DNA sequence: GCTAATAAACTAAAAACTATTATTATGG
């Protein structure tokens, strides 16, 4: 995190899309600390989704959704509980930015990838 | 020169169905 902060500290200094290996080191890296998202502590988790805005925001230039890490995210298992929201945090940064609602870059079914939320309704 | 009892509607709570209430743990 400290390390990720300095490196986002600026911006319009350096933004490294220029080699595939910048992206695809900064997408893996994304998908590692959105693997390790959660707290218990409601604020240093807040912290992180602000992070994670941020980076979104600044970058994009080398960055990809993966849309599957967030849909077993936010589907959970279709509990009672209020775990799979964080994923639905995720949602929020994705819409943070101008990114599309669920890109199929594959395509799980881009049907009921919403009608999980439906459910989570 | 006869109280052997039973057919007792009463004032019975000894469910709360579902509706606000409130401490908690709070948050920055």
């Amino acid at each position: 995190v400290e390390i990720v902060a300095t490196i986002l500290s600026w911006t319009g200094l350096a933004t490294p899309t220029g080699v595939p290996k910048d992206e695809v080191l900064a997408n893996r890296l994304l998908n590692f600390l959105m693997k390790h998202v959660f707290h218990p502590k409601r604020a240093v988790f807040r912290h992180n989704l602000e992070i994670i805005k941020t980076l979104v925001e600044c970058w994009k230039d080398c960055l990809s959704i993966p849309y599957r890490l967030i849909f077993e995210k936010f589907s959970g298992k279709d509990p009672n509980s209020k775990d799979n929201s964080v994923g639905i945090q995720l949602l929020g940064i994705v819409m943070a930015n101008d990114l599309p609602p669920y890109d199929p870059q594959c395509g799980i079914q881009s049907s009921e990838y919403f009608q999980a939320l439906v459910n989570n309704m």
